């Protein structure tokens, strides 16, 4: 337990310095986002999102851009707008935050069924970063004409993402 | 959102103390030595690092008042006879003001991220009272923890100089976590 804390800590620093080194280079992934006026995108948040995102697409800007398009291009049309948000906001911050929790009462244990809670949880993400990779690729394939068609990128993330629960382990 | 702004202030602020401690322990300072070689009680590296979370921020990352402490706890350790005072404060007293603050900071998070889904039970108020409180605790510590500094190198009631009188001050001054939180 103190070990898993232990490798975790140090995994949740890693990703950290990483995502830093990527976003110096001017990269503003969720500027969309910030720029809303409507919610408003915690630098906590921001920061949350990214190590699920950055961390799945492996820290490669030419994806994180990618992905970048997909979700500004469903933001620039009101009809797919939540679409957008729901993604980042709903699956992505979901995915995120669970890991943390779990390890918040691993932390909360040290001090004082949780090592299968945080198996579940990176096991999640896991699947996510396969899905969202698998995205990427069909996007620059324009396969299913979700990258010519809004309505079709749409109906693909709707379907692809639909709930936090699908991407868990069985 | 003034909860979203205070998940802010504390997220930078446990940044900035990290690099402190690190920089003050990469000289070569080992203010907690003498309880890792312990074997009895396994201290983690985070158990560690979040214990000098609350004593170098309540001592302003000053090495000599960090020896000063790491002088009085060794001091409690050798003598067999007062060896759980050290640990009292260590591990029932410093831990517990540190791991409030971390478990509120937990909570306030939890809170931001349910909002964006919309299943928010988390009153937003009561955190931000818990959150004020456990830090005004730490603050109540830090004056304490500064005043014991003060004490024994003027070796106040023989502090400095009778182990056993040490032992007392610290149990009178160090008794329970509630003792340092506001009313």
């Amino acid at each position: 337990l103190e070990t898993a804390a232990k490798n975790l800590e140090n995994q949740n620093k890693q990703e950290y310095i990483k995502i830093n080194e990527i976003d110096a280079q001017g990269i503003n992934f969720l500027a969309t986002f910030k720029a809303d006026e409507k919610d408003n995108l915690s630098q906590y948040e921001e920061m949350q999102i990214k190590r699920t995102i950055y961390s799945s697409l492996n820290y490669e800007k030419q994806k994180i851009n990618t992905l970048k398009e997909i979700l500004e291009t469903l933001y620039n049309k009101l009809q797919h707008r939540y679409t957008s948000k729901e993604f980042i906001y709903q699956i992505v911050a979901s995915i995120q935050y669970d890991i943390d929790r779990v390890l918040c009462l691993i932390k909360e244990a040290i001090i004082k069924e949780l090592l299968m809670n945080l198996d579940s949880s990176l096991k999640t993400r896991q699947n996510f970063a396969k899905k969202l990779n698998e995205t990427i690729d069909d996007y620059n394939k324009d396969s299913k004409n979700i990258q010519t068609n809004v309505d079709a990128l749409a109906t693909y993330m709707k379907e692809n993402y639909k709930t936090l629960d699908s991407f868990k382990p069985i």
